[PDB]
This record gives C-alpha cells, structure tokens and sequence, in this order.
C-alpha cells in the first residue's frame, strides 16, 4: 500500500561542491555547501518517481548561492546500489534534474528518473556565509512514499 | 569576548558504531547509530571546555540503546587537527568522557579534556529501530561558546 519508503539525512557542510573536506563554522564572505541524502528503502515495491528535495532557510542570514547552475550552485549524484553495493556516487546528467525553484532563501530540486530500491541521491547546495547561525530545513518526498521526511542542519557563521 | 565558536553537524545514520556504511531507512528490530560532530572554530581564542552534546527524542518510537557503555552504546572520537590537518578520528580514553545521562529517550555526553581550535569530536549513538519516523534533536555547547547549536536528524523506521 504505502509499500514504498524513503529516508533523508544531513551530511553537514563542506568547502567544495564535491570532494574537498568538511567545514562549519564558516567565516562570513566565504562559500560553503550543504549536502543531504535521499535514500530509497531496499524493500520498496519498485522504483520511486518525482523524488523531490525542498530546502528552506529557517534561521539566520546565509543564502543559497548563484542562479542555479548544475556543477557550480548545486550538484546531484546517484549511488545506484546505495550502501548495499560497491558502485560510487557519480553526478547525474543535467537532463535528469529539474530546478523547481532556486532563490537565496529556498531551493527545490526534482530527480526526473525513477529511483531504484536501495539507491541513494546526494544533493550539494552552494551558500554564501553571512552572519548569526544559519539553519535550513530539508524535506524529501516522492510520489509513492508517505513523505515528507524532514531534517534541520545548522551552520555557525563568524562575523 | 564571545571570541570562541563551536559548530554542530548531523552525519546521519550508520549500521555500525564506527566504520561500516550508511543506513536509513531501518527495519524495526534492528540496531542503528546516529553520528554527530561538534567542531571548534579554528579562530577560537584558545581551547574550549565542557564541550557537551545533548540528544533528545522529539518524534517517533526508536530508543537510544543499552545502559551507556563506551565502545558499544556510544563512541566519542577526536580528530585533533579537524579538517585542517591529516590526523584521523580516533576514540578517546574512557576517562575523557562523562555520561551525564543515558536513557532510551535522551542521552547527554560531556568531553572532559579541552578542545583545540580547529579540532572536531565525532559522537556515535546506538539506537533500537521501533516503528513511525524517529527524529532526534542534537544540541552542542561549551563554556566559552555562545551555544546551544541545534540540528534535527530523522530516521524512517519500517514496521
Ligand atoms: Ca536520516
Ligand atoms: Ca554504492
Ligand atoms: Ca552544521
Ligand atoms: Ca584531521
């Protein structure tokens, strides 16, 4: 019925869209990136459709950066077998992500392909550190899954 | 004045206290682990004292597991140079952590040594998956830093 499940997780902040290392705190006037995962339950009755991430600023003054360019302002990677297999994260084709909304205070991304049971998506989002704490709410949903699934991640910004 | 800063991040869920791989969703009747980082600002005016993590269940029915045994129910690791140097995470001595509280609905850990500017602590916490979504609030504080710093992590539990 429900018979499909999804999960969301925060991975915290990084100083690069992909690779690099962790950050937080962040000095005002520097870029940083939030990373979030959406994970399809390995037991799901088939692939999931319209897998959507909605991120919104709830506290503080940092802003999502740029105009919404894939490979600079955001990245979406697929781990095709999730934690259950040795395949790694690789960026999807530009064709496979729709920017529903890109603004300094809110970003919405939808994955157009269907998401295999067990597979995971990694979303990286560029932000402008502006002083104090920034917190964002991340919501994950799909058509088939009883969403939303919600986390809050928080970044300390040095004035 | 303030002149010291701290940060907190969620790292999401894992199927092992250390190492292993990521999980979430989690099937009811299985163990899983939350990981959280507390990070000292590299610019802090000296080391920080009484670095404390307070984690509380806000939604759902999963519980922190066991009686509070270091190396089974929780782990605390130090990365002595944080992301700024090549030293890795290593578990601290049992003497260096006080269990302020350990209950199925709330856990409190304090790091007794002082935390060098730039250094980070990684806290892993065992939980019992019980069906629906579980969310925990994690608060980080120190004596010198304008805390608390708060995140929320959420786990989907399969009935
Ligand atoms: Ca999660
Ligand atoms: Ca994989
Ligand atoms: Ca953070
Ligand atoms: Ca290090």
């Amino acid at each position: 019925p429900t018979a499909y499940a999804l999960a969301i997780s925060s991975l915290g902040e990084f100083n690069s869209l992909t690779g690099g290392t962790s950050t937080d705190p962040v000095a005002e006037g520097n870029d940083y990136y939030y990373r979030f995962e959406i994970r399809a339950w390995e037991g799901s009755s088939g692939p999931q459709t319209n897998v959507t991430l909605n991120v919104t600023r709830t506290l503080g003054n940092s802003t999502f950066a740029g105009s919404g360019t894939k490979g600079v302002d955001f990245e979406v990677e697929l781990d095709p077998d999730g934690p259950f297999g040795p395949a790694s994260y690789a960026p999807v084709l530009s064709a496979d992500v729709q920017v529903l909304a890109w603004g300094p205070t809110g970003v919405q991304l939808r994955y157009l392909p269907s998401l295999a049971p067990g597979a995971t998506l990694r979303f990286s989002l560029r932000a402008n550190a502006v002083n104090t704490n920034t917190t964002v709410q991340a919501d994950a949903t799909s058509t088939e899954a009883p969403g939303p699934y919600t986390v809050f991640e928080t970044t300390t910004i040095i004035p």
